[PDB]
């Protein structure tokens, strides 16, 4: 390679077709059932568009939820697809999903989309989703608190080898006062206060669940106002319990900071909110735990350039996403360039947090777009240095930001 | 359409030819008198230039202040575009308005510049720029505790079709320890401990205000420490006054926030800094108040993000304009994309702030060419999707965002 | 000037011709021996990339800081080079540095890029960087405290006409309890006490070393929690000795605010991350000490647009550089042209903070090309609105960004 242009197709193609492991979605194995989400209905009534809707239609929120989803999606279309341009990332994403499909939307024929996904199945929405989005390996979230799930896995059901098990736990470290009792009603016998049997059998818990789900890795959402450490059951929980574990079994830890659950409680899943958190956490974490991985993500756009600055002070840190709020392109740019210029290719740039099935195709084009525009400039501007890059380095370094970090941290 | 060219001579083509409606500035009707500033000097003098030119000259800030309008506008020219180049955006700003005004900015010659603004009367101006900038109506900002406008208002005078009033309660809300003295000298007995008689007259004068100015909303500017709730005169004057008479007139309730008045005493106009602020305050009149309606705008650069995942949150928020500090295009750009891409068009984009009229055609023109390349990309973004907008959408989108929004959010 | 193109073209010739005054570095005076740092072994072991390498290598720290610098360097070479493309600002860095010595990347001969510094003497290589990278000044940080550098003051050493002096104060204002005991072993009777006699002692410390070093200006980095006025010995220093000292010899006050120390202490000088500081103690000494010069510089992403704002504010207020975790293209772009769209021209984009001598090249070639980008946009700018801009203003706007500026400042 030795032109810009000829820099720019290689680059495209090599991004394009680096099959992804997406390391954080909210989607789960066919077999898990219902709970696993698709077509054109359930992308219309993402929460992200829930949200956007409320800002324009007169229809109260009550009489929304009130609705049947053909009818919220029939409203949502109708008022940020027709009564307005649908210029917001969320909207231009539904558009893509279609045209991946091999649908069209140029004619604006809802039903006729909706048609297309009444025919197929669920193993084989997932099998063209897959194929289409180019994502070999999908990360999912796996909240044994939640009953529509933890009934899967007490009934011995497994995943396919495409999907893989992260144990959630935000109950346990931000709802202790409350989840704890029912752990107590699962067999483990944790105490009213916190000593010795209550750590054990916490642990035994995580075990527990470490040995049925086999996950690549555990997380928790955390608020802006995340601290450690701190005498709090999230304080003790994590220093006695999740940390010594995580360790024993090489499992990395992943936190996801800067989310204010529910300032909105009416808007439900489209009700929370984001504030800046301190590093002072993470930075005790990663110094005073050098045995312990942690994956790390934020969401607000303020603390994101400092995050980088702490992955270059350490190792046990990886980096990754362009989480929620962050997910647009201006920001997905500018947080891909700071990453790039101070970490090389040592960070995950994204993930999808796919709700919906087919969001893997826009989630992924949109962020491929952007991404392999950055790489062709840093790639140029050593190029331009008189560096001369091979396409199989390329191909080698794109699998890394797609793929290789990923496992290759978890280990 | 169906190029991006094509799509561009659209886009650009009824972004200019769209009329404005400027929800804020600091401009009068014509026959205010002399309160309404216009021509090359006020220009010059604009405050905006007073702070850069003190960074250059040798000029003690009390001669400057000494000088007369003239002889500052004479030093501001010579030494902002003679000794330097006048690339800064408040300078940039002059010679657009100059060049859209007819005079040439290549001859440089401010002395026929000024000849120009001699052989004409404001009247005549008000009509020779609001035709310029396309701008079909002005918000103004109205200061019933100002003796000079207070005149206006008390005799009757109503101001020309195409100024709209908003009544500014700066000094009520931040100064009420020096405000209640002359609401006493004005009819409104207000005692000085905050029970029901001083809480009722407040609402009174409000309510009188409103009948006398039929403003499109109340405002007020806050430093970047706001709090609410707050047990502080302000605190208990929005509470029980302004929040309930906004309420029952359902009237926004505009906020700007973020300016700490006054850092540099000396400077006058041009010594207000900024400082980040809490978004829990504006996060609490949302929620806690959804019968109020609420328009903001802040300071900081820092707080944008935020605000824009505020605004999804709560329909009876609408964020405006890129204000003050944030008026320069590396801001314009960040903020109108990441509020484009979280709102699509649920927004207001811009406002002017002008002081003097001329700047109307800078302000405008300076803002819409920005505008106008997001629209772009974003509509040549859905239409990569298959997506096809007529050229009447987009007229429909571009009158929302410059027009149709503040009106119908004002109701 | 007719077209963008000839813009471009005079604007690049200018900038690029314009020599330069590097405000801030880590170099010395050839004639003060090998504390000057240079070499590509040199230049591949900067702490930026022992940071960088880390996140890849299963080499620990330890066993890295036991090898030998030309064994550091293979590693460097090899797992950020080799093993993955060198794209992260600080190695596309020291590719942009061999090219310009007229070596080439293309072949990754390291041992033969070796071969061309095995010759060369540091006098030579001085003057060939200087050349390249078009540095007429440089300014150096020289600290009393470390005892190598304090041996050559003490002895009579002095720079050449290239190089400049900088009184660096870290130890005396962040550590003075660990360093009042070495003041007292250099004759400066400070007293456990801080009370009129240790402020006399200090004073006369300061004093002794202005005369010694005849610096441009005093300095000093802060952590983010920096603040002023404050009761700490580092508030009392500042406000009974520096600040006194400073406006009597008309000598200017550095201050690199940011910097948390230390928080990875194995790392050593790539150990250091970064915080966002309050502008409060900032603002208070602009105010109160009109008749004291500061010259600052933040290391925070979100610090970047409220300093430019305080500029406006203070003329006695000179901002400078990119620094640190702020020199990334990203980071450069949005900085420089927030800057200049609030400034005009009125500020120091940049500085090299080079501690090793070939740096200049990268640091100088990679901010320039950048820079001038902005400066074309903004001619641009105003060429589109009329003004005519000279190849001579053009020449004199350059000079001012890189050299002007600054003598001017601490003139
Ligand atoms: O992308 C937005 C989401 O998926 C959130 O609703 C979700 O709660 C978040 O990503 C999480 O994993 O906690
Ligand atoms: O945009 C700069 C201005 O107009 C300020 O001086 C003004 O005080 C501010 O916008 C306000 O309305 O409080
Ligand atoms: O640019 C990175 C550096 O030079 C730092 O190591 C240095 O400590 C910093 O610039 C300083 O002068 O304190
Ligand atoms: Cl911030
Ligand atoms: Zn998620
Ligand atoms: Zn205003
Ligand atoms: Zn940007
Ligand atoms: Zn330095």
């Amino acid at each position: 390679i030795n032109s810009r242009e000829v820099l720019a197709e290689k680059v495209k193609n090599a991004v394009n077709n680096q099959p992804v492991t997406d390391m954080h979605t909210h989607l789960f194995s066919p077999n898990f059932g219902e709970i696993l989400l698709w077509d054109i209905d359930e992308l219309l009534t993402y929460h992200y568009l829930v949200a956007e809707v409320m800002r324009w239609t007169d229809v109260s929120i009550e009489a929304f939820w009130a609705m049947s989803k053909r009818e919220q999606a029939d409203l949502i279309w109708e008022e940020l697809f027709i009564k307005r341009s649908p210029v917001s990332e969320a909207c231009r994403g539904v558009l893509t999903c279609l045209q991946g499909l091999g649908l069209d939307p140029a004619t604006r024929d809802l039903q006729v989309y909706r048609e297309y996904f009444a025919k197929k199945t669920s193993e084989e929405q997932v099998d063209t989703v897959l194929q289409l989005a180019n994502v070999s390996d999908v990360v999912m979230t796996n909240d044994p608190f939640d009953d529509n799930e933890r009934i899967s896995w007490l009934e011995g059901k497994q995943p396919d080898s495409r999907f893989h098990a992260a144990l959630r736990l935000d109950p346990l470290l931000n709802e202790y006062e409350q989840t704890k009792h029912r752990l107590r009603d699962w067999g483990y016998k944790v105490n009213d206060e916190w000593n010795e049997g209550s750590i054990q059998e916490v642990k035994r818990f995580l075990t527990d669940w470490i040995e049925r789900m086999d996950p690549v890795y555990m997380a928790v959402s955390l608020p802006p106002t995340f601290s450690f450490p701190e005498e709090s059951n999230r304080g003790r929980i994590i220093r006695d319990c999740l940390l010594p574990v995580a360790e024993k079994h090489n499992i990395p830890f992943a936190m996801m900071i800067g989310v204010k659950k529910r300032v909105h409680p009416a808007l439900g899943d489209a009700g929370d909110f984001v504030g800046k958190a301190s590093m002072d956490g993470v930075e005790h974490l990663l110094r005073e735990y050098p045995n312990n991985k942690f994956l790390v993500t934020m969401l607000s756009r303020e603390n994101q350039h400092e995050l980088v600055v702490l992955a270059r002070k350490f190792s046990n840190l990886m980096i990754f996403g362009c989480w929620w709020f962050m997910n647009n392109p201006e920001i997905i740019n500018e947080m891909t360039r700071m990453r790039m210029e101070m970490l090389g290719t040592s960070f995950i740039p994204q993930h999808s947090d796919a709700r919906v099935l087919e969001q893997l195709i826009y989630k992924w084009h949109h962020s491929k777009s952007i991404i392999a525009e950055v790489l062709i400039d840093k790639y140029d501007d050593i190029l331009q240095a008189g560096w001369e890059v091979t396409e199989e380095e390329i191909k080698r370094d794109v699998a890394d930001l797609f793929s290789r970090n990923f496992w290759r941290f978890v280990g």
